[PDB]
């Protein structure tokens, strides 16, 4: 009885940069053929939602950003097959078309269907489904999920097991995923190996957790927050290093302590410096040092390529590696399977009307995950 | 017949950097333990050897250099169980002690035991085997290959086939060994693929011929130089591009021509700009971009962390990432088996005492390759 008509719902806009998010009604439009209406239940905050209040993520404004979360669809244009009404579904921010060669590839994952790139803020067709009192406010990264009720196209969305959690699988749409896969399946950490991980947030404990879940023999947490530590220690760390309890490179500290380089690094911060710095720890002939996150924005680091040539491999990744579409349901299923935890990760709950006090715990690093829910 | 004693013979002796090299009459100690002293019967003149004359490869002086050739055994010291007196072999400028935690990796091949990283120019025992005039001259990469006899650690050689022609296989220590293995072995370059080879000097060709090994589709040469062109193509090069003839950023042009950038590219001749170049042209999701050479020394590259977040690899290598004992074996077995071909990288060949005239062609750019002859 809301199907195929206009849905009046509650949203969070951000009309203009370094602002706060503006709870507003929106007109959500029905969806449109191959596109998919939900009911969010629980959304979570993550940094790069943050970035584009900053302006460090470029992004057409004014818009409803929002990306890590899950729902239930309410309805489904013509064509839809791959989720009904009823079902629980994630939106993916990064896209699964199947058809594109990064599609087709065995080892990539971002689509070319994606909107973050180059954004344009709006659904594929390149029309929105929102406006608030008649005007039309852009899309997030296809998902846009601070709002009561998103459209979303069918290649960026999944749907999951029925009886899942959604307050808690919200997680699987960005920041779980992208720690754990960054581990598990573009670091693909080895048994017996010695991993360190820059950066303890909910990413950085969601790449220890993976490393974990992949068998690692030492797990060296490093972060200059050292109440942190508990926590990383809790999903799965060895040990915790604050940098600034030392008077050495940070580096030759990581060096000495594996005996002369650890297997795998990850740099989770965003911070050109500390990046070198774990490319450099990782051991000069089969070391392999992963990048996680975006750094406060452009800028070229500096380094010498001398840390590759030995034999070190330095590489990133968007959402862990992990193709959206085919990923995100055993994820899920995982969970369901008690293969991991989620509880870990989460430490603050709100209202999603109080999301400006949920990106205040964020900015302030007192919160390591804030879900909002509906 | 000379076994047990001391050999006068001569040598090619770098006294002073920035100088020519000098025909010396030397003393070449016997082996001690574990030692193995070789006739040279071929030696390449290799890039890096004429880093240690400029200063940028810094390691003791004064010093016999050169580390790409093959000769015969003429005597072994006690221990010494892989090869006897009459055996072809091939120095190991990175040796395989098979004890190291990167000789048991199952990638690494940069034994620990080198003496590249952090030169002290002697045996594994820390002396000299090399006399002139009773002062010593310290070793090169434990292999001192410009000298009619050399002495060097069990690690650092290989038995090879005993019909192979020596001026020719002489390649596989460094030159040949190193481009090929750095598409076969660690680009691991697929078939179907489309590659990139920036320098198509000796190492460059080298990677083309690996990358057709390897079954890729398309190769694109790229070199400034285009009268490097015809030999390119001659050896798998499906294409050759010099940027002087566009008005665009090669890596725009090379990613129009791939369709969204290249599978594989490969920075053969060492310079920084190129080498961002090489990793940018690479499909953002998927590719990988192997470094091979060493810069003119030292400086940083800048570079946009954002390349790899999206999905790129970014990796070098010595010695084509071949664990050198074991492959060195092999490569000769496939050379003898015709599966590659090395004439068409030999375009000069010289008696070892015009050495100097040899380092003029390779710094002029005339040479490909030269190999001396004793
Ligand atoms: C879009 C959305 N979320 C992300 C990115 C891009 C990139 C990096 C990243 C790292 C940690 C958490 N989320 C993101
Ligand atoms: C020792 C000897 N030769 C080399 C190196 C080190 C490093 C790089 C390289 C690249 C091309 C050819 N030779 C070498
Ligand atoms: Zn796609
Ligand atoms: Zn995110
Ligand atoms: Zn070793
Ligand atoms: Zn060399």
């Amino acid at each position: 009885s809301t199907a195929g008509k206009v849905i009046k719902c509650k949203a969070a806009v951000l009309w203009e940069e370094k602002k706060p998010f503006s709870i507003e009604e929106v007109e959500v439009a029905p969806p449109k053929a191959h596109e998919v209406r939900i009911k969010m239940v629980a959304t979570g905050i993550c940094r790069s939602d943050d970035h584009v209040v900053s302006g460090t993520l470029v992004t057409p404004l004014p818009v409803i950003a929002g990306h890590e979360a899950a729902g239930i669809v309410e309805s489904i244009g013509e064509g839809v097959t791959t989720v009904r009404p009823g079902d629980k579904v994630i939106p993916l921010f990064t896209p699964q078309c199947g058809k594109c060669r990064v599609c087709k590839h065995p080892e990539g994952n971002f689509c070319l269907k994606n909107d973050l790139s180059m954004p344009r803020g709006t659904m594929q067709d390149g029309t929105s489904r929102f406006t608030c009192r008649g005007k039309p406010i852009h899309h997030f990264l296809g998902t846009s999920t601070f709002s009561q009720y998103t459209v979303v196209d069918e290649i960026s969305v999944a749907k999951i097991d029925a009886a899942s959690p959604l307050e808690k699988v919200c997680l699987i749409g960005c920041g779980f995923s992208t720690g754990y896969g960054s581990a598990v399946k573009v670091a693909k950490v080895t048994q017996g190996s010695t991993c360190a991980v820059f950066g303890l947030g909910g990413v950085g404990l969601s790449v220890i957790m993976g490393c974990k879940a992949a068998g690692a023999a030492r797990i060296i947490g490093v972060d200059i927050n050292k109440d942190k530590f508990a926590k990383a220690k809790e999903v799965g760390a060895t040990e915790c290093v604050n940098p600034q309890d030392y008077k050495k490179p940070i580096q030759e500290v990581l060096t000495e302590m594996s005996n002369g380089g650890v297997d795998f690094s990850f740099e989770v911060i965003g911070r050109l410096d500390t990046m070198v710095t774990a490319l450099s720890c990782c051991q000069e002939a089969y070391g392999v040092s992963v990048i996680v996150g975006v750094p406060p924005d452009s800028q070229n680091l500096s380094m010498n390529p001398m840390l590759l040539l030995s034999g070190r491999t330095w590489k990133g990744a968007i959402f862990g590696g992990f193709k959206s579409k085919d990923s995100v349901p055993k994820l899920v299923a995982d969970f369901m399977a008690k293969k991991f935890a989620l509880d870990p990760l989460i430490t603050h709950v709100l209202p999603f009307e109080k999301i400006n006090e949920g990106f205040d715990l964020l900015r302030s690093g007192e919160s390591i995950r804030t879900i909002l829910t509906f």
